[PDB]
């Protein structure tokens, strides 16, 4: 069941991933889709989890909206890796990848982060060293995981 267990165990990468489509930093993604080498995918990973580390110790605070009512809006604090102007972002992005954009409250700015909402409360989702580790492992014994694991980054939200 190579795609159950990927959106189990390696859905911080799924979602690290996701927060590079929505970007438009497909570097990171193409190889993992069309290279057919696993030095070739491991070093692309290993070039987006460096410069994720980039995003998450520059980031700022913002109070964004998790849940959007028209009368009572749900606002929590959450970090933002990027604060991008709405004419940035793909008009259609922010209604596909729903939990990747995120509207920041009494502004038209969007929150681009890989956010977990437990209605109340935003979480930055990053990929521990087991993922990363285990990921690598599965990618050399079999390359459609990096195949399954972009497909899956690509997918909405």
């Amino acid at each position: 069941p190579v795609a159950e267990t990927i959106s189990k165990r390696f859905w911080t990468l799924i979602k690290m991933l996701r927060f590079y489509v929505v970007l438009r930093r497909f570097g990171y993604i193409d190889p993992l889709i069309y290279s057919i080498d696993p030095k070739q995918i491991k070093d692309v990973l290993s070039e987006a989890l460096r410069e994720f580390v980039s995003y998450t110790s520059s980031s700022s605070s913002r109070s964004i909206v998790i849940y959007d009512d028209p009368k009572n809006p749900v606002t929590a604090q959450a970090p933002c890796l990027v604060v991008a102007k709405r004419d940035e972002i793909p008009q259609n992005f922010p209604s596909i990848y729903r939990y990747t954009i995120y509207k920041i409250d009494k502004s038209s700015e969007y929150c681009i982060s890989p956010l977990v909402v437990n209605d109340k409360y935003a979480t930055l989702i990053t990929p521990n060293e087991s993922v990363i580790k285990e990921f690598f492992d599965k990618l050399d014994s079999n390359i459609q995981y990096a195949r399954v694991l972009a497909s899956l980054a690509v997918g909405g939200e």
